[PDB]
């Protein structure tokens, strides 16, 4: 008796010993050449094989030796496209990566493994692919739901995963009639992602789609402050706020790990002037499913 799309769900069909080996289709920069660090969509074959839904996660072995001669460990990656996929075929996997580079206590400048490798993947070359993972992020199975997405930097993944079924796909079972509601927050212009797709959705179901990004670069408030994701969230307090108080209302936060302070605190105030304790309260909305976090 879960609250989220979880029937027939699958997870662990492929190992990180014996994984599934995918080829790239299409990889592509989707950041603008002067943001702080790029970030890439590429879309892999599955011929099927990976069945995944909204909100789950691949998992990537990537080519080479460690520093010891032993095969890299897997690192896990949110799936950017839905179910049916970017070519709306089921027989393709997308991802969002953010290339991490870094320049370390030492002085010197640290490329991470995986993103770098998945990041520089020419359409070809084979992939090794694990999972699905993941049973934390699901879609709410009620249509009518109230979906609120916080989302930071690559965690924006899931997300458009979600809306592609919501608002690009038509399904003889799920057609949404709640609201959805988005916020991305990001460094520049240039370090927005999906932006047109966002766009696109909320004019062609206005009703049921609302979009605010957070530019903390470009970005400020009334009080002149810095646009945080948590910045932008503070103008509709009231009302974020009240419908959290509805019974079927859920809220999703994705993103790097220093996202997750920011909103907190805001919540304090926020349930400070009903009179109650967040911290607190939050643990209800956990057991009941509503406050879904995931970051990394
Ligand atoms: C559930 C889940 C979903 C995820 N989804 C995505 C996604 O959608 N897109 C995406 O890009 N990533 C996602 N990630 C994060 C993903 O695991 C990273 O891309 C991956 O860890 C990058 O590692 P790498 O192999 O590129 O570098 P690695 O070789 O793994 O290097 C990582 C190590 O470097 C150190 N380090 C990290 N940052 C810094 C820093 N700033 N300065 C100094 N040292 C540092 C840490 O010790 C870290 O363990 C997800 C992770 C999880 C758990």
């Amino acid at each position: 008796h879960s609250k989220k799309q979880d029937e027939n769900i699958v997870v662990n069909k492929f190992k990180p010993k014996e994984p599934y080996v995918g080829r790239c289709l299409l990889n592509t920069k989707i950041t603008g050449d002067d943001a702080p660090g790029e970030t890439w969509h590429m879309v892999f074959s599955t011929e099927g094989e990976v069945p995944y839904r909204e909100g789950q996660s691949i998992g990537i072995v990537p080519d080479g030796i460690d520093k010891n001669g032993k095969p890299h460990k897997l690192r896990l990656y949110s799936i950017a496209s839905s179910a049916i996929g970017d070519f709306g075929d089921s027989k393709t996997v997308s991802l969002c990566v953010k290339r991490l580079v870094y320049t370390n206590d030492a002085g010197e400048v640290v490329k991470g493994v995986c993103s770098n490798f998945l990041c520089d993947l020419k359409p070809g070359s084979e992939v090794k692919i694990t999972g699905p993972v993941g049973k934390e992020m699901l879609m709410p199975k009620d249509p009518n739901a109230t979906v609120i997405m916080l989302g930071t930097g690559t965690g924006i993944a899931p997300f458009r995963s979600f809306l592609w079924k919501m608002f690009f796909e038509k399904h003889e079972d799920y057609q949404f009639n709640g609201l959805a509601w988005l916020f991305l927050g990001v460094p520049t212009s240039s370090s927005l992602l999906y932006k047109e797709e966002f766009e696109k959705m909320k004019e062609k179901a206005p009703e049921n789609f609302r979009l605010d990004f957070a530019v903390s670069r470009e970005q400020v408030n009334d009080k002149g402050e810095k646009m945080y994701i948590q910045t932008r969230m503070a103008q509709y307090a009231e009302e974020l706020w009240e419908l959290l108080k509805k019974d079927n209302t859920f809220v999703y936060m994705m993103g790097l790990k220093g996202m997750e302070k920011g909103i907190d605190d805001i919540m304090v105030s926020l349930a400070a002037k009903d009179g109650i304790d967040w911290i607190e309260y939050k643990r209800t909305l956990k057991k009941a499913e509503q406050w879904n976090v995931e970051v990394y």
